[PDB]
RNA sequence: AAAAAAA
RNA sequence: AAAAAAA
């Protein structure tokens, strides 16, 4: 698996990440956490993203 | 999972939410129950909400 | 599980008229005939099958 | 076991029918065949439809 | 199945072929190969297409 | 996945600049780092993880 | 087929 | 959240 070490470096290296969803929205935060289904982004606040809404993580 | 207890903290609390669909529209209400495919948000009314239309669960 | 099924079960045993939006922001409106794991069949002037996975939302009207 | 009858139906008694796609799309002819994953739709050129595309099959 | 045999027929007498995306795209050329996931389309170019973005495959 | 695997493997091998067509018809650019069952890493100025699930199609630019 | 409408 | 842009 390729998902896991790469969204786990940057969580653990706190790095601004910008989160493109498939309907073209860019959300920007933290890692917060993951699992097989969702990705937990945050910045003030903690939300839920469906892996499946997602088109691409990238560093800031 | 992080799904599970993302949503019964916001369900079990109460908590406004925000879910944005992804076409991109945003329903906010209260979450009243989900299941492995759908989350039931009550306003008004109770509307069953599909996951695979669900972009992100956020606290409003 | 499980909330998908006695809530449709509901519509359909109480022939609540509903509004089924789908994921491209159409509204469909009916009552829940039937359904099954995939497809939700939707009465009005003439009857349809609708897949789950197009729909966003269901809803009484 | 709902969707299979019905599609059955349409294909035995050649219904002349509307295959609305997810993208509001709408597809005419008449239900050739179909399997799992994939409608058959005849018109004067018989053209394969994934059902993942396809929101709603109703008479026309 | 109905899908393998028609790709299998299409490639095999290398019918020029319309490919409509879910995004309304319409591609054209040969179906050169195919598997479970992706069809390979030959145009001008040699190009991957995942299955879960086509609405599609009608001959040209 | 007979037909993806050498596909993908050739682009990364050989370094070939490649443009990934997203669903959404947004085009990404870049060379394939590696890939799994669900995702491309695509490298340009960074490495960014792309979704299977979002691409419409691969090709080399 | 808008390197991407914090919706 | 155009009962639906044969694309």
């Amino acid at each position: 698996s390729l998902q896991d070490p790469f969204l786990n470096a940057l969580r653990r290296e706190r790095v601004p990440v910008s989160i493109y969803l498939v309907n073209g929205i860019k959300l920007q935060g933290q890692i917060e956490s993951f699992d097989q289904f969702v990705i937990l982004l945050k910045n003030t606040v903690s939300q839920m993203v469906y892996k499946h809404a997602i088109s691409t993580v990238v560093p800031s």
